[PDB]
């Protein structure tokens, strides 16, 4: 009955990214990339921690290598990498989470700007996300309206963690 | 309370927009009712647990008692016996194979893809669903269980030598779903 | 004895509907009122069903015990001045179900009417495709923030347009699924 | 215990093309059709060309008759509008389709070969004209026929327009 120590950890994990500066280190729009966050999130909650799943297989090797050498330089580009990124859906469980700050830490670099999360409205998201298999479109303009240059913003920052926290789940208050 | 899994539906036509990316549907049987499993497999995927089963298959394992699960075994070895070389023999194929119903669910969905694989490799031509209003075909359908030529005449007039369009592969897929019942839109 | 030919009264319907615009009479009805919403539903399912205008349990009559006329006048007892009120107002209109079948592509109507003479917009519902408005709606009967952040993003001012209402005419058979062609 | 009332109509039809009094009536007026339906069902009905009591449809056909119908296009949104409009009670427009090919082979040299327009079709684009036109449009177009003059066309004309209404005879 320790489910929610497992969510007040990663969320310390996640904080120790942003202090520690450690968040700047990890390498941009790879699987390399997103194993890195998935990886330190989950240190302590996950055997399977940044380790790709086995189980329902040797084809998803073949996929991630596909997207590693999708070009992430325009925007349209990155959704289009975060869209099959999350198609993929590589790890045994919370991969949508480590993919929201994989996709944060690209733009951050790419175009200077992170995603506003606390905008972007949870039912619309997980809507859009959806149509997201088919027409990446919905998922484009929202995004794209919620972008802020505060790219330094520790609040944005904690804040973005609560709504992709609240996405998949789990409800949690900043401290 | 109340979530709807358009989910099912989306990703059951990114199923099907998969099967054209990675070369898959031209590598399926064509014609034959092993082709249209193999559609209907991979399209519903994680979706439903009968991909590519046929209805009564699963239920005549243990309780096989159903001294007629095998009249769908019986139809199907019919129309796979059928010809597919002309128009009207793939017309009549796909007319037999839609009133046979071998599929739980895939109602013909996966009818329509395999019919084109058809139309591909036997003629060079697939249909151009798009100018097909769901009025007309749906009709084209109910007359077709008496007489095919209704169908056979709408779909002899909106024919396409566009045979590698991905896009056109995309307009059949919207207007599939339309024909069943939903909108969804494609990139 | 396939009557899908029986598509003639989703089409009669429609062109029902246009004749509202092409005979100015949907500025002729009571807004934001059951007699509004009842006036619509009556016009436009006028030769289909006869339960046109009626309220369910109405024409019973001779002895049942309870009514939904109670809901009716509480509902039409609300304001509808501000954006946010109306929208309140069209939630519990679609709450209620007054009517057996014509179920909200009246409501619809009735709406657009109610933002035409209290805030001078309509809905531009060809922005609004499917997925969200029925989420927006399910998500309506506890909590309405979805639906109102979801119409405020999609009000035109463009209000005596024609091919606009006719544009919501093809979304709002669109979100019954009923697909029909344009002009 | 019916039938037979469909031989004596298609008998008026035989005569008004014979008697030559189809070029004598009004052409896109509702006066014109009214004169269709009166000769056609004139010892059958007794409303043969009088206007339905089960109001405001005096109007309507006045807006109908003050339509133009000089192209194609204005001939159809008449012939829609025309139809719509239903304006006699039984009888409907089976004198429309005539009233029809009178106001295309005047204005446009042409009558409808109704003989490759398909019931179901017709039928189709016929529910849907009271939407959208378009497909009467493009399907009356592409079964056009120059021969106005010719008695086998009309003779087709009055085989298909029955069947449409549902009426299945061959006579002669």
């Amino acid at each position: 009955l320790e489910e929610e120590f497992e969510i007040n950890l990663s969320v310390k994990h996640l904080l120790e990214l942003w202090d520690k500066n450690l968040l700047n280190t990890f390498e941009i729009g790879t699987f390399k990339g997103l194993s890195q966050i998935h990886s330190y999130m989950f240190k302590d909650i996950f055997d399977f921690n940044g380790q790709i799943r086995n189980v329902n297989a040797r084809y998803l090797k073949q996929n991630l290598e596909i997207i590693d050498n999708m070009k992430h330089d325009t925007f349209d580009q990155i959704i289009d990498k975060y869209v099959e990124m999350n198609i993929c859906h590589p790890f045994r469980e919370g991969n949508g989470r480590s993919m929201r700050i994989w996709l944060d830490l690209i733009l951050k670099k790419q175009l200077n700007v992170v995603v506003n999360w606390t905008n972007i409205n949870k039912d619309e998201y997980l809507l859009a996300m959806i149509n997201s298999l088919i027409d990446s479109t919905n998922l484009k303009l929202l995004i794209k309206n919620n972008l802020t240059n505060k790219i330094t913003d520790r609040n944005v920052y904690i804040k973005s963690i609560i709504k992709s926290y609240e996405y998949e789940g789990f409800k949690i208050n900043i401290k």
